[PDB]
């Protein structure tokens, strides 16, 4: 393949699959890739965040800077995991005030994490730490990774996220991965994951899932890939704004990372590991993850047999979790 991503992951599979038979590590190589400025045509006139993520590809064990070790110490039913970035307090604290609150409701263990990574200096990041340590020491939901958080980085989020729920919450029935911007109703996915039987809940995985999709060939877009780097359709995947799956099948997805190279556009990135482990996620019509009709905004019954809606902001969450509250006796 002339694209350089799928050139790599064709030799990645010939490494795990024998049947194919007929030397850096690509798993903790740290230092840059310098052969990526041979082999890849046009690689220095690409854009940084592309040059970054060649150069550091065969990169992904990153440790813990903070860590909540004792988050899973009672085998929780539903594990929230929650993607932001340093700045976002207000995201955090309104997730915490309503969707994402802690509960032990009909003894079903509801935890919730935060997944970060680091905003260093170096990038012009404003210094947030001590206000990132007082609000990790006060709420205790907030893991964070010594890697760089950025957009290209996001596939390093979700494997060392994954690495996580197989060394610190392999016994989370299921787990909700989501964007910090979207609302989610947790009582609608408690009652869903409730309803299904074993056989179904051993492989769940539902979302937004996009079907023949292609990366985009326009420079101008924020999800551009080039040629050089990417060729062919993605495989099926679940929009990244949220998507729900057991934790038997977590710990299926952490081990067949390992053989999937990191991708730029973190949600094809798990479809790319579904479809390796011979599985195909599920479109479930409760994720509206590019929102729902405006008329309807205003209606709190329309929130009712929702997922999650996308976008919201943290006013938004918090005034739409409260008239839910209420849904019951008005809708
Ligand atoms: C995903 O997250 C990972 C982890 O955070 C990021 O990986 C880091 O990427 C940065 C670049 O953004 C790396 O830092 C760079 O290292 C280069 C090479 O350093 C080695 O070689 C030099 C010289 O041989 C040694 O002195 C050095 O000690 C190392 O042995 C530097 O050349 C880089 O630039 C430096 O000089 C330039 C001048 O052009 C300055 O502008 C820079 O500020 C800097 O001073 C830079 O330091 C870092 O090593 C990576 N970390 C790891 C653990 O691999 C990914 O970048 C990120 N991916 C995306 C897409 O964001
Ligand atoms: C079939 C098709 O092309 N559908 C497109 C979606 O691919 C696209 O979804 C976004 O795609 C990028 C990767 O290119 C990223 O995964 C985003 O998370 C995901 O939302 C959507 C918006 O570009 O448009 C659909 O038409
Ligand atoms: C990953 O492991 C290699 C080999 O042990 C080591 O050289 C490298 O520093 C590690 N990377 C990180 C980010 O710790
Ligand atoms: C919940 O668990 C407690 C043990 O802590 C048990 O005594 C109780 O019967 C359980 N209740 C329900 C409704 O499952």
């Amino acid at each position: 393949p002339e694209a350089y991503w799928n050139r790599e992951q064709e030799k990645l599979n010939r490494q795990y699959n024998p049947i194919l038979s007929m030397n850096i590590s690509h798993l903790n190589y740290c230092e840059p890739d310098l052969r990526v400025t041979s082999v890849v045509t046009g690689f220095n006139n690409l854009p940084d965040r592309f040059k970054d993520f060649l150069l550091y590809l065969r990169c992904r064990n990153y440790s813990l800077l903070i860590d909540q070790p004792d988050k899973c110490a009672k085998k929780p039913f539903l594990l929230l995991a929650i993607k932001s970035l340093t700045p976002h307090f207000a995201r955090r604290q309104a997730i915490r005030e309503s969707w994402g609150q802690e509960s032990n409701a009909g003894n079903q263990t509801v935890v919730r994490v935060f997944l970060l990574g680091q905003t260093p200096p170096e990038d012009n990041h404003p210094d947030l730490s001590d206000m990132l340590k007082f609000e990790s020491e006060k709420h205790q939901d907030i893991l964070m990774w010594n890697y760089r958080d950025t957009f290209f980085n996001l596939s390093l989020k979700e494997v060392l996220f994954l690495r996580w729920v197989s060394t610190s919450c392999p016994d989370t029935e299921f787990v909700f991965k989501g964007d910090d911007d979207v609302f989610v109703n947790t009582h609608h996915i408690l009652n869903y994951l409730n309803s299904l039987s074993k056989t179904k809940a051993k492989d769940l995985f539902i979302g937004d899932v996009i079907h023949n999709a292609g990366p985009h060939r326009d420079k101008k877009l924020k999800y551009y890939i080039p040629e050089v780097v990417y060729s062919g359709l993605y495989p099926p995947y679940a929009g990244g704004g949220g998507f729900l799956y057991s934790g038997h099948l977590a710990l299926r997805l952490y081990h067949i990372t390992d053989q999937v190279h990191l991708y730029p556009i973190d949600d094809v990135y798990t479809g790319m590991c579904l479809q390796k482990l011979g599985l195909v996620p599920e479109k479930h019509k409760g994720f509206r993850t590019f929102d729902i009709e405006e008329k309807n905004k205003n209606n709190i019954c329309s929130y009712v047999d929702l997922m999650l809606v996308h976008s919201r902001k943290p006013q938004e969450m918090i005034d739409i979790w409260s008239q839910l509250q209420s849904a019951h006796l008005k809708c």
